[PDB]
């Protein structure tokens, strides 16, 4: 009953990551751990980083890898994953892929693969967000009248872009809840005479600094009440979380290709 | 076409929040403003505290409200309250009963063959959409995530947790099978070890003039989703009220709760 | 020996919320309740509304009250505030200003020559306290600590972000001798870049009824720490306003705002 | 200008924290890591756990390290830091001690060790709650009327102990600050018919689940207003920085014995 998981970008934060949480999880062991060619790491086990020799040695040779493992896990860069891609379509690998930054061709190469090979791409392996999606649109259909709605996140002081995908993400939610687009209510920061505010808006606020991962709340302000639905992230270990959910999905699954919503049911 | 509502206790506090709400509201005009033979305040405007004038006077006559009104919005005391139901019962009007609680709720329950109400101890919408937002969330977080409830509320207040944090409890339980009875922690303090991944554990806060803080945390590893209702004040269940009247203006008689108000069964 | 304290506008939402005050604080004692001449409560026990008798009639006698009281509370407008002041000068009573605001704070100011009174347009202890705390707080988080000013109000407030958390930055920003012009920036959207560490950053949150959050973050390298003000209604300026008398019994004359009352200056 | 750092515990998630922030810092560099004698990760660059080739390797010699270093931070184990400490004394090494769990008599070695050498010794080495500490002594005097302070406190599914020793030391200063001790107004958790509450009472609730690091709210909650006073820890990395403080404190030191109330001029 026990997945043959791969990891790639072994020595990486979330591959070290991905292999505590693959040691951990009961259903699955280590089988594989890549890292680029001529990394200086190579030949080291994966878990010496913490307190465990796993006798799996960080290699740079894809195709043994994949050709025992039946999972590979990959949150490194888009050329990377495409290297890794041929290989996993070659050994029949079932592919989850956290990596980001890949442009349409390449998102497109990912789905012909699904013809061929089980894969998982998520922008978002978060349990968390996903779920969170789901709530905010019964939400924003059930407070359709009396609330105003308003998005607040925070997130680090190198953070270059306001707000948030994710609180865009979660804007968009809400507006197409009851038909809208989010460019024809969304009001982002206010300073000066804002004056009244409109029923129809969504606000945002972008609060920045220090080293916060990511949080997001969607206030629902009514007259007499607030319902507020709120992530937060600690730390990258949830997206590893969400991987192992995902292969737990594509064990029962030959070809396809599949995101978030499907490993979690939600569409 | 606009809801002709009659409000009682109209001079108390929450007589004047139904007030201000039912003209506020586009869609309702005041008919009857109703309070007690004991009030001094009859014969005045029913908007006066607001600088408004209505058209509408504070009397005690409870009959010729209700033959006036076609809604009562009630949110007074139990013996009050059931002689207001005899005249919504004599002159078919749609009753609005924010009244808390008595035996007694049979009786009204026995209205429902000949009138249309709506009885809740909560009317609230946001109360209510929250305990179905917990149904979905308790189903998907299932797997992984420590369920905690955290509840504050003012100095005063003799039980914890409160009733709402319980229902909220009861309500994430079932949405697995379970009871509460089975999993429930409640105000943990000294050596408790190892936290059971099934286990619901309560917090409450207790001070200051608090309304009502209800949060249900689902603490996952690396992440963290939670989900809260703040209650400012009882303006909120008139609010509510409104919601109630706009439901029974399409029924014709029957026993409703905030749930049919909103759609949520 | 309890302090003998006189309401205005008693039938009014403030000055029902002082009377409450006044009677709940048990070293003062409700002697005068005042009201506008147009007002339809003249001759009511000050109390009725609690159902309560408190020996004090609602008056519109603005010379029999000042007479009798060593105290008088008013929240109310500008007009009938200073008229309230000349009886007050007159009789010697120890004024509580809440009411906001006027050119006219000259008067006030010169009315302390000869009578003891306290002005603030807000008597609320927990603002006036966090406004010392943040002071310590900005020069212990001068180095490593992004600054953040999150406030929420309700929807129909019209300025961004609020007065209040513009005092919060020029406090935090004079803490190390600056400026806010110097760094404050008022809600960022598009791509701002990397963060100034010495950047104060603006959100307001507009929505609902809320009356008024402000939350100062200080936001560092795996920590975060906040210092958070919730104001839940004017019902805590009834206390702040009680504190102010208890400062006044104190003092022979002089103009006095809350910093003195509670001795942080 | 530069401060000559060496890491005790090179390999353990706190040495390699303190690692990172020596590396960053611009006035300090790292000149020692030191790991347990046999540990696998002997030879090692110090920094391969991150993109950088420091030239630093990890090594079991404290006595070389002691020699090459002026600074030593040790957050590893009692017996460890006091084999440490013997070669710190011989060595005239500034030591920043974030180590934990020593008895009295090797806490007033620590304090003897002082007549020698400059040192610094806290259970908290966090910025945050030393100067929270001190916010809380203010607002307990300001707000000794009229308030009711309760103490909430959040942490991780394995936490076996309630409430935190942070939330305690919390409810101390406070009771402190009127001349009380804490056992006679302290309320632990409610359940039940717990009546109209004591103005005087102290709250506590503690909150458990996932992996939460550590939060921690003084809640001042009076009639019309509250007043939050809230503590966040997202990780040890806090720690690392206080260490950093703690190391520029004792650079104009010669001996002493000091803990971070000193370091940070609050005593
Ligand atoms: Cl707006
Ligand atoms: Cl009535
Ligand atoms: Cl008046
Ligand atoms: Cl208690
Ligand atoms: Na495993
Ligand atoms: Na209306
Ligand atoms: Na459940
Ligand atoms: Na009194
Ligand atoms: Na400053
Ligand atoms: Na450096």
């Amino acid at each position: 009953s026990s997945m043959k998981i791969a990891i790639a970008g072994a020595s990486g934060r979330m591959g070290r990551m991905l292999i505590e949480a693959v040691l951990a999880a009961p259903d699955a062991t280590l089988v594989g751990a890549l890292d680029r060619t001529g990394s200086p790491q190579l030949g080291q086990d994966a878990g010496a980083f913490l307190g465990k020799q796993t006798g799996v040695a960080l290699t740079d040779d894809i195709e043994r890898v994949c050709a025992e493992a039946d999972y590979l896990i990959d949150f490194t860069l888009p050329e990377g994953t495409l290297v890794h891609l041929d290989a996993a379509l070659r050994h029949d690998v079932k592919l989850v892929i956290g990596t980001t930054g890949f442009s349409e061709p390449q998102k497109a190469q990912l789905r012909a693969a699904g013809e061929k090979i089980a894969l998982v791409f998520s922008a978002n392996m978060s349990v968390g967000v996903n779920v969170t999606m789901k709530l905010l649109e019964f939400a924003a259909k059930q407070f359709a009248q009396g609330y105003d709605i308003e998005i607040i996140e925070a997130h680090h002081r190198h953070k270059v872009d306001a707000p948030s995908g994710t609180a865009l993400m979660m804007g968009e939610t809400i507006a197409a809840a009851t038909g809208r687009s989010l460019d024809d209510c969304a009001v982002y920061g206010r300073h000066g005479v804002t004056g009244e505010r409109d029923p129809s808006t969504i606000g945002f606020s972008a609060i920045r600094g220090g080293d916060i991962v990511g949080d997001h709340t969607v206030l629902f302000a009514g007259i007499g009440e607030r319902i507020e639905i709120t992530h937060k992230s600690a730390s990258r270990v949830s997206y590893a979380q969400g991987a192992l959910r995902a292969a737990r999905f594509l064990a029962g699954r030959d070809a396809g290709f599949f995101d978030m919503q499907d490993v979690l049911g939600l569409r």
